[PDB]
């Protein structure tokens, strides 16, 4: 028993972390295979940061002008190429290290565990959710451009996220490990709207469910609910609205607990409407929507 | 920016870790040198768990019991000891993959991360604090046993604990890697108490730095306090005295956002005399005490 913000164990992914150095900035670099994947801002200045003509730019750039060193080695880069806000270093040896892996693009309101990392070397790990508005609420510093977000299935690595920029609100903006930005978001040192967040209902309700499995079940009450009374209520807080597809990802937690998602639904309402009221749930006194139905299920039966 | 509940990347850790079986008992042993480590109870079984005689029951033990494998290949038990609630089986392979370690006891209040493994396979990572009352409250299931606790300085693991059982409480509790319990605990399925918790106060008021740090302002005041007036506050909302050396180990975060402790205890002592009005501080709607002053330090400046 206990619940925690777990991430998945980073040992595969801290095997690829590369620093990647182009005339005055350093930055973090994937190495899988025999390419480095590493964010396109890299070959910037402090005066071009504003507007910058990345074509123009990489024009200007040779192979030998990206440093690419694993720890303590030298990689000799042979080739180099912009796709979308990524460049990708082809290198002449292929990492040794290169796990199993996918790249992959996460849906709004799934979780990815981020290797935090700095000069190419990791500096931690954490569990998030990517927000319904396409940012990330990380912990990400000057340098931290290129730890990349990911999940682990058995021995397989999707890289779902590379880092790229902090927004002006404090919130971190990326890409998928093709360079296409999670939302609409731009490389460029402007003002960007992040564009009204919502909570992720359905992983409120996986985290409800798991706090019921766990011992903590004060919340629970006599009352039931309909999607669309349910959907009165969560637009009413700022939640995403209910679907049916949404109540069968929560089957399996429903039928663990024996409590029907619609009676799981009102218990939320209950919530939402009352507040907690100055008790706790799972050591948190805010409704948790970092936690989706699938990680509920992993953290509550243990899968390696 | 952005302040998470980080934990350390995971990788040597993930290296060091064994199944080790016995009998009909499965659970995590960690590699080390020509050396596995694990829990004593490993030699147990449903009917002698409520009083073991672990000297009876090991003395049943031979070398060739001791069923210890590294994912897919089988470690060669060459020797086998009792050191208090932890057997340490002698291998005759030194692990390739030894990271530069120590074994270190920590004190209450610490925090460390720990890397949930089941049949040697790692799962999760999540960071937590040794509570005043020497149990963690983690995530483990049956089978997580042998999982243990750590810190990373540069390139040197520190193990601090290694996980045993968990309380009827659904708390956990375990030992340094010399096997001795944190806490009053024995290694029996008998019912003991954990003691009175308290709020670790010196990393609560860390995480009030942090909060400073990144933005969250709302709980600053116009006050300030004595340790006197303050710890009359900690007595009676069960938080831990505030001591000088407590006060000397906030002086970087007092001096990186000019905020005097005391007037910082004082925000603190609002905080706890008036909650938190319904508002969040770095997305937490109670005072967080699971991060120290240092790792507040080393989040917010980014040390790899
Ligand atoms: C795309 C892009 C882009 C545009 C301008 C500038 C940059 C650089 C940049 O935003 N890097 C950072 C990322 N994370 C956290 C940070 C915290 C403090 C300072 C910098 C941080 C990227
Ligand atoms: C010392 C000791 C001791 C005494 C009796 C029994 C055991 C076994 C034991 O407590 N293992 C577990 C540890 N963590 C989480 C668990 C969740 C569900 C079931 C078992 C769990 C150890």
């Amino acid at each position: 028993s206990g619940f925690r913000k777990m991430a998945f164990p980073s040992g595969k992914v801290e095997g690829c972390m590369v620093q990647v150095t182009c005339g005055t900035t350093t930055l973090n670099g994937l190495w899988l295979d025999d390419v480095v994947y590493c964010p396109r801002h890299v070959i910037c200045t402090s005066e071009d940061m504003l507007n910058p003509n990345y074509e123009d730019l990489l024009i200007r750039k040779s192979n030998h002008n990206f440093l690419v060193q694993a720890g303590n080695v030298q990689l000799r880069v042979i080739g180099h190429s912009m796709q979308n806000c990524v460049l990708k270093l082809k290198v002449d040896t292929a990492n040794p290290k290169t796990p199993k892996y996918k790249f992959v693009r996460i849906q709004p309101g799934q979780t990815f565990s981020v290797l935090a990392c700095y000069n190419g070397s990791p500096s931690g790990v954490y569990q998030c959710a990517m927000r319904p508005n396409f940012t990330i609420k990380g912990s990400f510093l000057n340098g931290s451009c290129g730890s990349v977000g990911f999940n682990i299935d058995y021995d397989c690595v999707s890289f779902c996220y590379m880092h790229h920029m902090e927004l002006p609100t404090g919130v971190h903006a990326g890409t998928d490990l093709e360079g296409n930005f999670y939302g609409p978001f731009v490389d460029r040192q402007t003002a960007q709207a992040a564009g009204t967040d919502t909570t992720i209902t359905v992983n409120v309700l996986a985290w409800l469910y798991a706090a019921v499995i766990n011992g903590d079940r004060w919340f629970l009450n006599r009352f039931t609910t309909t999607l669309n009374d349910f959907n009165l209520v969560a637009m009413k807080y700022n939640y995403e609205p209910l679907t049916q597809d949404h109540v069968d990802i929560l089957g399996p937690l429903s039928a663990q607990t024996g409590i029907a998602v619609l009676d799981m639904c009102a218990s939320l309402k209950e919530l939402l409407q009352n507040g907690m009221n100055g008790r706790t749930i799972l050591g948190s006194a805010l409704l948790e929507d970092e936690f989706t139905p699938f990680d509920v299920v992993r953290q509550c039966s243990g899968v390696t």
